[PDB]
């Protein structure tokens, strides 16, 4: 009576030079993401991601009930970033946290462009769980 369900995360971001005025301080722009991959629907299973930015940042705690799940931004510098995925899941786990690397493109080097594929494991999801996590094109494994 086990059952194991896998489902596919992918986290991102793009950054580029920004173009404003020498006196608007922001070098960059960026973009950070959670997608599932093509023909997936990871709302499925996800209730929110929360992207926790630099505290720099005003209302660093940027919150995506639905898709898309991004937080589209200016900034100066790179910071390592808390991205919890919570789940509509009634037992444990609730949630996820990734430690995303948000890092720019410093002396003229071209656009960054990263993904980062996260393969979650749900270990004899409740009966309803498992539905969720199979409508978002999650797999048994047994
Ligand atoms: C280690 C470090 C990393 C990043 C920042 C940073 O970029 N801070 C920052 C602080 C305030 C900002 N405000 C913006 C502009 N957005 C525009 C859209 C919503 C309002 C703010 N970007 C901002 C960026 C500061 C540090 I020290």
């Amino acid at each position: 009576n086990q059952c194991t369900v896998q489902v596919r995360l992918e986290l991102g971001h793009r950054a580029q030079l920004r173009k404003k005025p020498t006196t608007e301080g922001f070098t960059h722009d960026w973009m950070v993401f959670v997608r599932g991959p093509e023909q997936c629907d990871i709302q499925h299973f996800v209730e929110k991601v929360v992207f926790w930015l630099h505290d720099s940042f005003p209302k660093p705690r940027r919150v995506c009930k639905e898709p898309p799940y991004k937080v589209e931004e200016s900034g100066y510098a790179g910071f390592i970033m808390p991205i919890e995925v919570h789940f509509k899941n009634k037992e444990e786990p609730r949630k996820v946290c990734f430690t995303y690397d948000l890092f720019l493109n410093l002396e003229g080097n071209p656009p960054v462009n990263h993904l980062r594929c996260e393969k979650l494991t749900f270990n004899n999801p409740t009966t309803e769980f498992r539905y969720k996590l199979l409508r978002a094109g999650g797999v048994m494994v047994m």
